[PDB]
């Protein structure tokens, strides 16, 4: 009588539809212009996406951290391959965000373009304070196309930009948006710390397992899947992201 | 800089306090009445705190689902084999749950069954029977209709899990709302899911015993997210209301 449903959408394919909005993003700003190095700070896991996309628009692309061609690196082997001067980036993305890469060796480089990922969302006066998108900004503008990369929820609450953040947050809505539809009984979010799981615990399996989880569990008297799907959908919708040009 | 903490309370520890609210407002109903033979319907992973705590105000407790642990048909047999023949009768089986026809066949001495019922819905409200398994115990014995809810707070059923999921993602979205934190994670599953469906014993218990919450933040919010989960607690209330 009571029925169990899981809906199709899985939390990676929220997460792929955030970062293929945040690449669209930046390659509307890029406007299909060619790199021979781009250098791209960030996580693996959130910054592989734009990786695999650039390599397309590059000869060379690093995406660096604190499978073809692109080069993954620890930040220390990056400093020392720049240090020894075998990277020279026209291009650098910087995707890590709050506490992220420090603008001391921004400056260091000589870039045709920088994009800088703001990592803030609805105001937080510590997330706020924290901030240091325009700081590491200033060294690139009067001598590179400079943008800042923007992702909001429309009308909606997030404390960042971040696409975790993002999907978490889209996710829990969308839950309880299909809480209150006619018969259902309740709605779980299946979510996780992956990154704690890929990276402090090691275990390949139980992430890509966790990763590919059914978005929500349905406890409903109806079926509503389809409902569901297209709840999910329009709170993916609702993710907006852009790069305004310096 | 950015710190992730978990918090202390685990999700069984809700599980747990809720399972508590409804208990101990059976037993505000039940007082001093003790029974020679008690027979609880329900799954076991819910039934289970009832039937313990039960079994001291009572001999032998049956659980049947769908202390000495039994589902219906072993329990029809005994009871058509004339080994049964309980005084207390407690039915949380909720929606879909134990038929009003098969309960008539019965004669306890007080008979509770659990209102699954939460906030309004309509076909919810059309699949409850509730007062329908209690009109053959009407005027025969104490009847008393367990309800459970969240004050002002939106839940579609009484159901411990759903209060427990509910609980624990808004209080989640509160934690969100904190200064300098920036998402915090709801870590649920549909357990029944994992132990009678999937038969995994040991993945139930770790997934069950995971913090509620995990909460990534600029700032140490341990305590003022346990409070919040504390408050969220604190807004469900439980009660027996005598027919």
């Amino acid at each position: 009588m009571v029925k169990t449903i899981d809906t199709k959408t899985r939390v990676v394919d929220v997460t792929n539809e955030i970062a293929k909005k945040k690449y669209q993003a930046i390659r509307d700003f890029l406007e299909g212009e060619e790199f021979k190095e781009v250098v791209i700070f960030g996580v693996y896991l959130w910054g592989n996406y734009t990786a695999q996309m650039l390599s397309k628009y590059a000869d060379k692309v690093y995406l660096v951290d604190i499978n073809n061609s692109i080069k993954f690196l620890n930040l220390n082997e990056f400093k020392l391959k720049f240090i020894r001067g075998e990277v020279n980036p026209d291009l650098i993305v910087d995707l890590t965000g709050l506490g992220g890469i420090e603008p001391e060796f921004l400056a260091k480089f000589n870039p045709k373009v920088f994009i800088v990922e703001d990592p803030k969302g609805v105001f937080d006066v510590d997330i706020y304070e924290a901030d240091n998108t325009y700081k590491r900004t200033a060294p690139f503008i009067e001598k590179a196309k400079v943008g800042v990369l923007k992702t909001y929820r429309k009308a909606r609450v997030s404390k960042t930009s971040g696409t975790m953040t993002l999907t978490i947050d889209t996710i829990v809505d969308a839950s309880r948006e299909i809480t209150s539809l006619d018969g259902v009984l309740y709605a779980i979010p299946n979510l996780r710390y992956y990154e704690g799981i890929l990276f402090h615990e090691n275990d390949i399996h139980k992430f890509l397992s966790e990763i590919s989880q059914p978005a929500i569990t349905i406890s409903t008297l109806n079926d509503v899947l389809d409902e569901a799907e297209e709840i999910l959908s329009n709170n993916i919708n609702l993710i907006y992201s852009f790069v305004e040009e310096l």
